[PDB]
Order: C-alpha cells, then sequence, then structure tokens
C-alpha cells in the first residue's frame, strides 16, 4: 500500500545542545519558525501526501455522509438567568458556531441575543469567555479568531442587544468579572510584544496583568490593578463576592490545582478601583486551592484541597482567619471526589461528585452542610448547570456515551423537589438500546486497578476479531468522563468497532493522589497505566494488536506518541491530535511555561533524567525484533497553534520519516496532517469537525482494511 515517497527533510547535524552533560541533537530545530519559508514547505509536501492518502478510499465519504446526519441533531445549553431575562445556547444541527439565544420569560418567545456565525462565513470566529452586569444589563464576551488563545473582548447592552463602542485587545487567560456598581469590569492583558499576535508565534506568554475597564472610555484610561514583575510567571484572576463587597484575587502559576487567595474589602476603600488596593493576603502560598463558593458576610465558603486530596468544603472567617480556626462545612468523602459546588436560592449548595468515573448531585444546607436531597441520575457526567445564589432554580444538563442527553430542571422554591426533563433530543439514526456501556478495573505494572470504560454492541463474542479506539488523555487533574460521540457511534455501528476510554493516572478521577501517580517523576505511570488497558482489551478478546487504534490530544497526543515508542508492537494505529511531543523544549514556547507542575522542566537536572527516557522526540528507534514496525500514525495539528505549537508535531513527524520511515521493513505510513484556521479545539467550527472525524476514521480504515457496514 505504500505509494509515498517521504519529503526531503533538510537535518541540521550542527544544531547540538548539552542538558547536564548528555548532548541532545535537534536536527529539525528549525521548523520552530512556522513563518520561514522552509517550514512552510515542509508543511506542503507533507499534505501533498497526507491529502490524497486520506481522501483515496471511498470509505471517508461515506463516513462523511454519515457524520453530517447524524451529528445533525439540537444542541441545547441549559438556560440560566441574568437579571429578568432567560439566556440559553443552541445550534439547530449544523451551524459553523452555537448562537446565543434570549428571553424575557421562561415562557416567552427567545430571539437571537448573539450569534457567532454571522462575524465569519467559516466559523472561525467564536465566543471564548462573557460575563453579565450583576444586574444582568450589560454584556462582556470575548472573541477568538482561527482558534488563537488571545481574545478580543466587546460589549452589548441587554436590552435591544445594543452593540457598545467599548473594545478591549490584548486579552488571554482572562478573568472576566463586572464590580456591582456597574461601573466596569476586570480582566486580564498581555503587554504589548513584537511580532505577530494571532496565534501564529510562539512567543513565550509573561507579565499577565490584571486591568479594570470602566464602561464608556477608551482601553488605553483602563486602570492596572495587579502586576507582579517580580513573578513573572503568576497570573491574577479576580471575581467579586455574591455580596459585591469584596473583590477575591486568585493567584496561579503554573496548572496544578492551588492557588494563593488575596482579598479586597471594597467597603474600606475610598477612591475605587486603583492601582493601589488594600489588600489582606489571606492564603499568601501555593500550599493548596480555593475555590470561592458564597459568603455571608465575613464567614467565606471555599472549595479546597487543603489536607483533603478528594476535596471538601470549609468556611472561613475573615475576622479569625487562622487556620486551625477554620471550620468543615463539608467533610471530604473517603472515595468521591468534590468535583464544584454552587450556591443557589440563598442557602442550598449544588455539590457534584464523581463516583467511580460517574457523576452524582445533590443538594446541601448551606449553613449546617447536611444532605437534603439526592438528585437521581443515570450513568454519566452532568456537563451544564446554572442556578447561582439569587436564583431559586436550577438546571442541569446529563449527558452519557449513548444518548445526548437531557436537561433537567427544579424548582428550588417548593417544598417537595421534583427535577423535571425540561429538555431531551434524541439521535435518529442510533438505537442505544443495541449498545452497552461497561466499566471494569483492570491492574497496571505497580498493581493499582485502573478505572476502563468499554462501549460496544450487545451480544459480541469476545474472540479477539473487533478494530478497537482507545482513548486516553492522564494529566492535569482532568478527569476523562462519559460524553456523547456520534463520531464514535458511528466507529461502533458502521466500522464494527469498539469504544474504550481509560482512566490513567495523572488524571483527577481519584483526587489529587491519581493526579500526583501521574506526573513528574511518575509520569511513566501513565504510560505503564494507558500500555495495560491496551494489554486488557487484547488479553479479554475485544480486540487484536493489529485491529487497535490509540487516540489522545495535547497531553493525549504525548500519551499515544510515547505508547507508540515504548510499544509498538501493541498498536495498529495511533492518532495523536495537537500532541507536546519535544519535552525538552515545551516550556520556551507560548504557555508552555504553565506545564512544568505536570512534566518538569530540562532546565533542571534531575528532572532532564525523567524527561528524556519518554520525550517523543527523543526515543524514536526502530524496533529491534525484526517482525515489528511502528504502527501506522497520524499527527493532525494547525499550522498555527498558540496553545501547543505545531513545531512539536512537525519535528516528531521528521523525525519518525527519517529515523523508522526509511526502514525496509516499515510498511505502515507516518504522516501529518496540516491543517489552517485552527487552533487546539475549543470553537473548532462544525464543518471542521465533520471533516476532522472524517480523515481519522477513514485513515483508520485504510491503515486496518476495514469494511464498511451500512
Amino acid at each position: 500500500m505504500l505509494s509515498f515517497q517521504y519529503p526531503d527533510v533538510y537535518r541540521d547535524e550542527t544544531a547540538i545542545q548539552d542538558y547536564h552533560g548528555h548532548k541532545v541533537c535537534d536536527p529539525y530545530a528549525w521548523l520552530e519558525d512556522p513563518d520561514s519559508e522552509q517550514t512552510k514547505a515542509f508543511v506542503e509536501a507533507q499534505n501533498k501526501i497526507t491529502v490524497p492518502f486520506l481522501e483515496q478510499c471511498p470509505i471517508r465519504g461515506l463516513y462523511k455522509e454519515r457524520m453530517t446526519e447524524l451529528y445533525d441533531y439540537p444542541k441545547y445549553s441549559c438556560h440560566f438567568k441574568k437579571g429578568k431575562r432567560y439566556f440559553y445556547f443552541y445550534n439547530t444541527g449544523l451551524q459553523n458556531q452555537r448562537v446565543l439565544y434570549v428571553q424575557d420569560s421562561l415562557e416567552g418567545e427567545a430571539r437571537v441575543f448573539l450569534d457567532p456565525n454571522i462575524l465569519s462565513d467559516d466559523g472561525t470566529v467564536a465566543l471564548r469567555g462573557y460575563a453579565f452586569s450583576e444586574d444582568g444589563e450589560y454584556f462582556a464576551y470575548g472573541l477568538s479568531a482561527s482558534g488563537s488563545d488571545w481574545v478580543t473582548i466587546k460589549f452589548m447592552k441587554v436590552d435591544g442587544a445594543k452593540e457598545l463602542p467599548d473594545v478591549l485587545e490584548r486579552v488571554k487567560f482572562s478573568c472576566m468579572a463586572w464590580t456591582h456598581d456597574g461601573k466596569g469590569m476586570f480582566y486580564n492583558a498581555y503587554p504589548q510584544q513584537d511580532g505577530k499576535s494571532d496565534g501564529t508565534e510562539t512567543s513565550t506568554n509573561l507579565h499577565q496583568k490584571l486591568y479594570y475597564h470602566v464602561l464608556g472610555t477608551d482601553q488605553s484610561e483602563d486602570i492596572l490593578c495587579v502586576e507582579f514583575p517580580d513573578e513573572p510567571k503568576w497570573m491574577g484572576g479576580a471575581e467579586l463576592s455574591d455580596d459585591g463587597r469584596y473583590v477575591l484575587l486568585s493567584i496561579r502559576e503554573g496548572c496544578d490545582p492551588v492557588n494563593r487567595l488575596w482579598y479586597c474589602d471594597l467597603q474600606q476603600e475610598s477612591n475605587g478601583i486603583t492601582g493601589i488596593l488594600k489588600w489582606v493576603k489571606l492564603i499568601d502560598n501555593f500550599e493548596g486551592e480555593y475555590d470561592y463558593v458564597t459568603n455571608e458576610g465575613t464567614v467565606f465558603t471555599f472549595k479546597t484541597n487543603r489536607h483533603s486530596p478528594n476535596y471538601r468544603l470549609i468556611n472561613i472567617d475573615f475576622t479569625d482567619p487562622e487556620e486551625s480556626k477554620w471550620k468543615v462545612l463539608v467533610p471530604e468523602h473517603e472515595k468521591d471526589v468534590l468535583e464544584w459546588v454552587a450556591c443557589v436560592r440563598s442557602n442550598f449548595l449544588v455539590l457534584c461528585y464523581l463516583h467511580d468515573v460517574k457523576n452524582t448531585l445533590q443538594l446541601h444546607d448551606l449553613a449546617t452542610g447536611a444532605l437534603l436531597k439526592i438528585f437521581p441520575l443515570e450513568v454519566g457526567s452532568v456537563v451544564g448547570y446554572s442556578g447561582q445564589k439569587k436564583d431559586t432554580e436550577i438546571f442541569y444538563q446529563f449527558t452519557s456515551f449513548l444518548s445526548p442527553g437531557i436537561i433537567y430542571h427544579c424548582d428550588l422554591t417548593k417544598e417537595e423537589l421534583e427535577p423535571r426533563v425540561f429538555r431531551e433530543v434524541t439521535v435518529k439514526g442510533i438505537d442505544a438500546s443495541d449498545y452497552q456501556t461497561v466499566q471494569i478495573f483492570y491492574p497496571s505494572k505497580d498493581g493499582t486497578k485502573i478505572p476502563m470504560f468499554i462501549v460496544h454492541k450487545k451480544g459480541i463474542k469476545l474472540d479477539g476479531s473487533h478494530p478497537a479506539f482507545l482513548y486516553g488523555y492522564g494529566g492535569f487533574n482532568i478527569s476523562i468522563t462519559p460524553n456523547y460521540s456520534v463520531s464514535r457511534l458511528i466507529f461502533v455501528r458502521h466500522m464494527g468497532g469498539v469504544l474504550a476510554v481509560a482512566n490513567i493516572r495523572g488524571g483527577g478521577e481519584y483526587g489529587e493522589t491519581w493526579h500526583k501517580g501521574g506526573i513528574l517523576a511518575n509520569k511513566q505511570n501513565c504510560f505503564d497505566d494507558f500500555q495495560c488497558a491496551a494489554e486488557y482489551l487484547i488479553k479479554e478478546g475485544y480486540t487484536s494488536p493489529k485491529r487497535l487504534t490509540i487516540n489522545g490530544g495535547s497531553n493525549g497526543g504525548l500519551l499515544v506518541a510515547t505508547c507508540a515508542n515504548q510499544r509498538p508492537d501493541l498498536f495498529g494505529c495511533v492518532i495523536a491530535q495537537v500532541g507536546v511531543m519535544d519535552m525538552l523544549k515545551f516550556h520556551k514556547y507560548t504557555i508552555g511555561h504553565a506545564w512544568t507542575t505536570d512534566y518538569g522542566c530540562s532546565d533542571s537536572k534531575q528532572h532532564f533524567e525523567w524527561l528524556i527516557k519518554y520525550s517523543p522526540l527523543h526515543n524514536v528507534k526502530l524496533p529491534e525484533a525484526d517482525d515489528i514496525q511502528y504502527p501506522s500514525m497520524l499527527l493532525l495539528t494547525a499550522d498555527h497553534n498558540d496553545r501547543v505549537v505545531p513545531l512539536h508535531s512537525l519535528k516528531f513527524i521528521a523525525t519518525l520519516q527519517y529515523i523508522v520511515g526509511r526502514s525496509r521493513k516499515q510498511n505502515n505510513p507516518l504522516l501529518i496532517h496540516v491543517d489552517t484556521k485552527a487552533g487546539h479545539g475549543a470553537g473548532k467550527p462544525t464543518a471542521k469537525v465533520i471533516e476532522e472525524v472524517s480523515d481519522m476514521f477513514a485513515f483508520i480504515a485504510r491503515c486496518l482494511n476495514i469494511d464498511w457496514i451500512p
């Protein structure tokens, strides 16, 4: 099937760097520049081979047709109230971007409030963050072009959906919080830098500052509220307490779930928002996370992981702040992770737990912390919720592997709390009853039991004949919970596949201990867990090595690329989306410096020793055995991505093609598809989503020669 000669790619053999005595050659270092003629030519040559390969077999057309039909279903978000009006996002089915609607009453006629589709024909302009003023009469929203992390904040007066003149530039990784006096809004922005700032650049992002914009003025007049000149990596986000009296400043450095917490009592300020607010440094260290829930006077309720890896709720009284005085409102659960908490109807708390990778939802009393009501849920995830302190009702959205989901509503003013189905859509073309989801726990190399969900057609014989698609992430305290994916269901129904999701360490499924078990010196545990998931599927008869595909994106891209290098014999196909491949240089680009909390940094000798062992780019090696070659591989990235710079995938594919692609025994393709006007993933328009999944599954079908099941 090999009808491709890989492109000529210059090797700069002089690119040698000493890492604590260890010489490392980076012959494709020049691919770090996305604007050079050399890099542009590289991309062009790679796509010249990948595109015809992907578009050759008719199965892609069949898949695309099926995806376009099945993905075409109404997609609603929960309703949420702001002031006297209700809002909700809704995509009729195939619009590139979902639209924000507004209605003056729960039973009132809805109208378009903000339609991002008219901002760009290809849907490359997407909403990225928003914030309503406390009274709900004004609205701020961020817009990102082509998936870039850079944002432009614009404003509207809600009544009449009137566009305002206010425009904020240089916004990135920003908070958006209006002061309750309705005068203005807090946000973050970066100092003007040379070069481009459109998502194509790779410049490191440092010195983020907190500004305050007074509505009706030019951005040049904004107040520089907080800056940390001596700590270039710190990021300070602001939020207002529910009563509008306190500005709470959460300071983060890196990606660990920890933050400093400072507060400014506005009642004690005499000159409004300035650059010299009288901050009280309540929590002035990075030892734990303090997520504001609500306050009653000086008694503040926080969700925290302080001495509680599964999280708990504590009350800190600003008038008696010493730790020994804090009160535990809802103790840490022995196993269940408290994911998030919201305060609603003044004195109720909605707590969302993760129990064995499945969400639970319940209501507690704010004053006593007592359990008041359990909201019954089937196996799945809570992916949406609405209900602030002043609200008297909640909406929540549930989803699962086999169903698009349901939006529930509960009027909290009733003595008897009866949650009712508010919105339920069914995908015509998929019969959920034909499939089943099972959860198993498999032992990893060190004996740790790891959860894995497996979705497949009911009644199949576990004879190892089925193609399988195994997904994982493993990092950053992120829990990979059940989600509805039409694309994956098409693989099951029309390609006869088995879906599997492994909840490997590094994630947050079992709290901070689960996260810590897959980071820094322990990162290899992630890879071992994932390799063991594959071995389980094979041993139990769900699939066989030659029929097994693994997939991951970003930190998940790192996962699958590492697994390809470490156990090429275990996989038939590997699809890595926007992966972090150069573990020695990741921290030098854009926001990569923030990831050192999970990976470590090569500037440290101890960390380099961990990194060099698994860095994908530095572990490409011909398999020793003559009967073993690398699996078919497909790397996906845009030529410009500011979250995970493209150079990771570009250098990795150049290395794979040179070291492995040239070997006589390598017959499986090693390809990269480089896209345009797309970024990390957020805000990706529908048209692009359909194209991407069609490419992915077409590639799997061709490499494994899978016949389409109509």
